[PDB]
């Protein structure tokens, strides 16, 4: 897929609501089909149905698959099997192992545990992978905590650390670089903030799982002693 | 040692001061009896009689032994050989090696030093391990700087940088991750806000070096679009 | 060289301005003679020259050269055949490969991308390496990214990463550790803020790109429950 001549504004769509997906696509710049924590386990038979008898473009198209490991994966790339999807994004990814067992497919790395930090480097690496991800929330699960931002907002250090790790081991291997989720959908503020310091820093993408969100992320992505880098920054707005 | 078991409240105690060793039992949930840094030079052989001559539960209690390679380990692991306890504390821990040549006992790497940040996950990773730590002071003084802290007491980068390093690193392969000591101790202010935030992110510990600053850890590490991380810090919370 | 004998002031100097060495030498602890992005693409083959007509002293000189695999790093090392200098700074630098070529010349390794950020420590353990430098603006230029700084003036979260890992991988080989150079060349009390904070952290140098910088350098890096490192803390002010 060319996803990175699309926009920066990736949103998920819960796949057992194909009543939906049209709004997605219409809404967002990447829908990401998604069969993990947004479809509740009783409704993952469901939406892999709906994956197949509502196609989207699958140019335009990701489809979050369940963990590695799991026979819900298992199931997944079964239902897969019956349509024009190529690339999948693979949560709690922890491994270059398990990402190159998805291969042939494109995959983009969600790293949202401790152990896809401290191999983020060798996820970006592999072969199949095309982009990362981080999210803030599972990896303060499973680092056994209970929030991932700080009474201001920001978040707390961990997660700057494993978003900062995350957009390096990306480009460090020409990789797309997506930005974590803002789950308070109504703080247009903070998402506002978010996306403009990832716009800045250079992410690709920012993800949302709302498509009120979109716009916000489009707009935040366009721009408002100098040595040579600092010229590359101004070529890079007005690009 | 089901040290996990034990409450977060864990209190240095020096090893030449035997008459404290009853109290700080009281108070804590685990001791660290030390034969390292809190034990002037000339009294660590009487730090290790009374190792051996005033006995603590061996499972509440850890040893903080020299650091590897030198002179004193080596008098600590004998003096060791004729007591209950199971688990060490590994000061300057800066390899898996380091790790590997305290088996069979169970350690707590205490990293502090940047070789020991740069190779965090490979000590993390080592058979021993049960435990990871940090300390911003060893890691400043043996950088070459001379505070670990901001004008507004928060901790400078690189300490912020180390402590999220070795809580990933814990968690990656499984071990007790335990956030560094609150040095100003009358400051009860400061060490419940870093308590509240260690709590937060998945510190199983916070250390103490006075036994009026358990109660503030105990009290701290209990608690005051919705997906499923969030509902399992909710959980976490709960529990 | 005895660089580390050298004071913290280190001063860039394009190297096509011969007519600055002398002043730049008598201003600086040590002189960075650049032949990288200080020097415009048509003006190398003239700073080529220069840096073989007018000599600096070699051991307060050092020469940033071209990046790896380029035809001006080739030109570079064929004009300082004809000199006297031992020390290069390899700008983009991002394997250990990199810097090994360079060998039998002393390398300060200035890690400003996203693959040199991955693969600081190996880079920091190759034996030619004598010192790391990091660059924040060609940092977020190759990230994709268009300002390496918040609107308060604190560089972003990727920055700040990239700048604790420079300093803990040249500190776990016992290399230099060289701060950012800080572009805003008025702002005097911004680059005492940075110059304060690198040498509290442990940075050696703080390098500079205007002569005015340099005093402000010197004197920030002069000092305006207590264990062991603590004292290590005060002895370190003390000298
Ligand atoms: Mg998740
Ligand atoms: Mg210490
Ligand atoms: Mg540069």
């Amino acid at each position: 897929m060319n996803l990175r001549a699309a926009g920066p504004g990736w949103l998920f769509c819960p796949a057992d609501r194909p009543e939906r997906f049209a709004k997605a696509a219409a809404a967002a710049d990447v829908v990401i089909l998604d069969l993990e924590d947004g479809v509740a386990e009783a409704q993952k038979p469901a939406a892999r149905n709906a994956l197949r008898d509502t196609p989207l473009d699958p140019e335009r198209t990701v489809v979050r698959i369940n963990a590695g490991g799991t026979a819900d994966q298992a199931r997944d790339l079964e239902a897969l099997a019956g349509t024009a999807y190529t690339t999948v994004m693979l949560p709690k990814a922890e491994s270059a192992a398990q990402v190159i067992e998805l291969a042939p497919r494109d995959v983009i790395a969600l790293v949202e545990t401790a152990r896809g930090a401290v191999c983020a480097a060798e996820i970006a690496a592999a072969d199949p992978t095309v982009g990362m991800m981080w999210g803030a929330e599972d990896l303060i699960a499973t680092l056994g905590g209970s929030s991932s931002r700080r009474a201001d907002g920001a978040y707390r250090d961990v997660a700057r650390h494993v978003r900062s790790t995350i957009l390096l081991a990306a480009s460090a291997f020409g990789r797309l670089a997506l930005d974590a989720v803002h789950l308070d959908i109504l703080d247009v503020e903070g998402l506002q903030e978010e996306a403009r310091d990832a716009a800045a820093v250079g992410f690709d993408v920012t993800v949302c799982i709302h498509p009120s969100q979109i716009p916000v992320v489009r707009k935040a992505y366009r721009p408002s002693m100098v040595d040579s880098p600092v010229l590359t920054h101004a070529e890079t707005m007005l690009r």
